[PDB]
């Protein structure tokens, strides 16, 4: 049902590992049919896994791991630093997510712009 | 007015600096006059200066330092990790703020429970 906390830690984590390989569909398998997505946060939101799968294929010679723990609430929720590296630059940013019942992304934010871009 | 991702980047830092040095009022002084806060994020909003100022002068021996870089939007919002520790106990933390046109944060959500403390 509903992740508990340890549950958020360990689906979340997982996440950053599918990111990392560039399993395109373990990915949008992990969404919600109907999940929304925004990334960067605030321009502007995508809905279903359709559009989902898109974007994340459109992402992804693409790196990103954990910079560190998972961070999770008890209503299903859960926020995560991570990194990614492509190209040589590297993007710190960090990632809230909402799940349902059945353990499935129901919404995610990702939070980050220029300012936290390198190269 | 309302900050841009730079200085969100400083405002928010500035938060971990004064939460470590324990500058309750400072504190206050960085959240709007009816700012609503919910740390952890789930266990319920409080309101207003006078009951955020009471939440903090009860949490505030105690530091607490960036684990990583600010992340930033361009809408005014922010997250950033950081870690507080305290009794030999160290909590793992992320908060995603707003601000307003006035650059003082209007909503503060922490993201933490049991899982992410340590001692």
């Amino acid at each position: 049902n509903l992740p508990t906390a340890q549950e958020v830690q360990g689906l979340m984590a997982r996440f950053i590992e599918l990111v990392d390989v560039g399993d395109i569909e373990a990915i949008v398998q992990m969404y919600a049919d109907d999940a929304t997505v925004e990334d960067p946060f605030g321009q502007p939101p995508i809905h279903g896994r359709e559009q989902i799968a898109a974007f994340y294929r459109q992402g992804l010679k693409v790196r990103a791991c954990l910079t560190g723990p998972v961070r999770a609430s008890h209503n299903g929720c859960g926020a995560m630093p991570f990194r990614v590296e492509m190209v040589p630059c590297a993007l710190d940013v960090i990632l809230v997510m909402r799940f349902d019942e059945h353990g499935r992304i129901q919404t995610m934010q990702a939070y980050w712009s220029e300012v936290n871009l390198s190269v």
